[PDB]
């Protein structure tokens, strides 16, 4: 039943998803799959504690909010440190069963758009990839229209005081953040006595760790691709190794990044 | 399923992945989620570690040594990341976890049978251990297939063997389903390779290698002991894992440590 | 000294720290640069880790508790790369060992004052260990003064006396000079903070903050010994290094896994 | 005297070696030298590392080569995983001492620029920096005049046959190698028969490892400098970050990634 340890993790289900497509069977292609699974189970855990913390900061509670965000930085460490066992596959590996995949990529990844959704990197034109999938595509859409991780921790400074445009208690949140110059002297406020703010400080540098770890997984999944397929277009479509680079370049809290220019100054 | 083109999900699939996840708590407790996916992703990478180990063997069987240590290079790091990822875990308090213990069954990973395979193919054998898996026959056959054949260090005392080496007889024909059982001739054997790492490089490298898979692997029963403590605190039990971290599985490797010193260097050292 | 402005190498003294790097072995062997840089950077982790956990005491004395989580998390942090860096030593071979182990000295980390202020600020007091730093009257007073005032745990202790928790009376005075010895009478104190994380979530914090300070203290210490194990292989040696296993810092944080259970939540759950 | 733990380690010269200049003494300092102290003496083993794998090409002893070189990753992971400690130093903390570094920056670090020296990116315009110091200036510029790891790895594959330029056997050290497209076949055969040149494709996976380790290095370096002092120009004269972006640019190997484009096809 779900009672044994077999049944409870539903293995039956969960050890019968692995299915090479190369003819004969590639080595390398069990880490392929195996590689991207783990990194959806770690991704589905990811998006089950960012959906707790933001209901954490829709209440204003701070401990519990910075507890699930520990754990989801524990997570995404984990989906970066695993590209270390990615970094064991050579081009001349690869190319036996890359041809397998067909035009299929990680643009695909249901769970990695709602994660990049949630944090606020919103693009209404990536739903459309989605099409195939209706259902998962009304999920996306309602992150997409609610506001995310990094607005609700506005939302939840303007509750108490802080000089926080009024444009955040009601806007179009499916359209991507833009840095915001009058928060400026909001966090610069927090930062320069941190002992009366430290509730609002904790949650910065929480936000902080949190978009680093990430710009962490992009490099890694950049530098991996590059020593993989090196330049060559990928699968999706796009430049590649070009494109990964710029996905660095995305920003989830600038503000909490350009504040830094002005601190004690 | 876009335009009839292999899609991600489908490749992956992800649809039967991604629904494996049952919490039974009710009302759902929040950290109940992260006590699955903590056993999932160790099953999936503990099934990867069988494939690669497998190969390793493989390997070993065709005198193939840089291949054998490329797959072992692969092993280690899939071992590490089943040993770093206990980091989430620790995150899991006594106060979250009374929350839903309860409807959990009374079993543990000494069910895994992935788990099994790979404590078998490093030499670990436990013929006793089969009846655990009586519910499933199939399964039950599979574990002994390895059980029955000889373990990875057998294979690399095998291969040594086969290239002049000192190995006892022994090794050429045995039960297989029992246990490595140390054996103190193999010590002037691992002292030559490491006495003489000039000649024997490729000994050398691959006896550095297991031990290396093997440190890695009482750093994951570690790990695996300390998170326990610190969630359920502390034969059964603990007491069951910390005995778990006496266990070895090449004892030959780590005894020549205290024996080896013979010179054997040319001039100038 | 560039133009009489402070240079990168005179800030961080580099003329004197990279002239302490004096290998013995003659002709001199490779692997004794790695043996002693492998010492060196833990004696300067466990500098800073002393310098932070000084801070936790004062930040706990003065019931500063974001600041003390702070100070913990960067401990922590410190600790794991302590922890981390025994991945470089395991690239040290028997082979290569036994090159140069010769001309060392008879001691080993043991002998390490900053460690031992590490261990004795944690609460392993042991006041016998002073005599070894005998030859050194100056480090071996800085040690006395940690070892008769309170460990950061009995810091912690006190900072709950001073509110309301049921802390013994004798936490108030006492011979610090002594190891703390498990309390059964704080399992009650410890049961009411898990079971009310609402309410004591300072505390629950602080708790948790200290059980992973010793889970990582732990760990180094099993990295310790098991790289120790594969360089000369297995009271005193490697024997000792697995009594150390068995000590602990917060015995009642772990203790009351086995009996915390009330419920106290709201309607809903 | 050097048989005692202390006096073999020389704790007295190595513990005596922190010296904050912060008034009143910033608790933070002691990490912001301790976080250096410990990087250069990973730094200083791995230029011994080294030092040994080019020995080792010189003299065809692949296995020693790939031994220093698996050394020389671990330290390179040390040296990437400890920048999780100083991301532990906030703004508010750090702009409480840093006016007490004056000019002095990383440019200064002499064992750092060795490495890279060492590695291949040669810059003869580095030595100035170093004027102040003609000893070290003289350690920099032997390493600058001598062939790098890389070049050495192909003046080993010359001597094997592989079809290497003539170019490589004597020419200007100093100069920083340029990518060079008639490289790209020896790399191609190489990868395309693994089995038969696993020499020369182990050694091309341990110089990609090498690079892609410290590629991760700068990473996480610029990074961490992004949160500490965010786009605020560097001490050192830099723009900061985006002069640290630049560095991400730089490459050792280029061939070795280069060949990935064309690997199976
Ligand atoms: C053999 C190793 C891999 C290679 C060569 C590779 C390659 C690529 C390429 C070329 C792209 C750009 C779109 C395209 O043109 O296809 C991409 C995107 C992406 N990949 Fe990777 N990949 C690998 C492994 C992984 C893994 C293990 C994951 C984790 C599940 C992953 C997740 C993603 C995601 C989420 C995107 C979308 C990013 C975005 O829209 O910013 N990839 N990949
Ligand atoms: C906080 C959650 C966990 C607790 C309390 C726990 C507890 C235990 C206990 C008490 C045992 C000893 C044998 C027994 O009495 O059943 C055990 C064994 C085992 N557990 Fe864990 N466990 C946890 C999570 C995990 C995870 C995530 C894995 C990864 C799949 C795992 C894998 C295993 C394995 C493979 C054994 C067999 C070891 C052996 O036979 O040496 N456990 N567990
Ligand atoms: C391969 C090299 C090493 C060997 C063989 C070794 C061996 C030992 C042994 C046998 C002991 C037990 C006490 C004794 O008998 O002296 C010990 C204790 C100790 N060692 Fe290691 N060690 C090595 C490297 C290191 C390093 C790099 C450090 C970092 C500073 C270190 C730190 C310590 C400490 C702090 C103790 C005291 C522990 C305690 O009192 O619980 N050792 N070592
Ligand atoms: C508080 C943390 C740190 C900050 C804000 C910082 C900032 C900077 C900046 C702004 C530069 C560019 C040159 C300039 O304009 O000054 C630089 C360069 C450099 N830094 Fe960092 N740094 C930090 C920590 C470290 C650490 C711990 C190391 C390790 C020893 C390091 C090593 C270097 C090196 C080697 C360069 C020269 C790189 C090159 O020429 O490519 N820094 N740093
Ligand atoms: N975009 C990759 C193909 C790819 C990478 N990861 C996955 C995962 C998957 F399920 C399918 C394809 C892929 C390439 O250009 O080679
Ligand atoms: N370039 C840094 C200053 C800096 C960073 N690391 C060091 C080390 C050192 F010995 C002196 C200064 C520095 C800044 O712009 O803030
Ligand atoms: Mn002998
Ligand atoms: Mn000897
Ligand atoms: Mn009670
Ligand atoms: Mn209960």
């Amino acid at each position: 039943g779900r009672l044994t340890y077999g049944g409870y993790l539903r293995l039956d289900q969960l050890l019968s998803a692995q299915q090479p497509l190369s003819e004969p069977a590639h080595h390398d292609e069990m880490l392929f799959i195996i590689q991207h699974q783990t990194s959806e189970l770690w991704l589905k855990l990811l998006a089950h504690e960012l959906r707790a913390a933001i209901v954490h900061l829709q209440r204003d509670e701070v401990w519990q909010c910075r507890k699930v965000l520990a754990r989801s930085k524990q997570v995404l460490r984990q989906l970066t440190e695993q590209w270390s066992v990615l970094e064991t596959l050579t081009p001349s590996e690869y190319m036996g069963f890359r041809d397998v995949l067909g035009p299929s990529s990680g643009f695909q990844s249901l769970q990695y758009r709602y994660i990049e959704f949630l944090l606020g990197n919103k693009n209404p034109q990536m739903l459309q990839v989605f099409a195939y999938d209706p259902a998962g595509q009304a999920r996306l859409r309602e992150v997409l229209e609610a506001p995310s991780l990094y607005e609700e921790f506005l939302r939840y400074l303007a509750r108490f005081g802080h000089a926080i445009p009024q444009q955040y208690q009601a806007r179009d949140w499916t359209a991507a953040h833009v840095a915001d110059d009058t928060l400026r002297p909001v966090f610069e406020r927090i930062y320069e006595n941190t002992d009366r703010y430290w509730r609002e400080y904790s949650l910065c540098e929480d936000l902080v760790d949190v978009e680093t770890q990430f710009q962490l997984w992009r490099f890694r999944h950049m530098r991996t691709v590059m020593r993989v397929i090196g330049f060559k277009r990928g699968t999706g479509g796009s430049s590649g190794v070009g494109f990964l680079q710029q996905a660095l370049a995305l920003t989830f809290f600038p503000e909490l990044f350009d504040v830094r220019t002005s601190v004690g100054v």
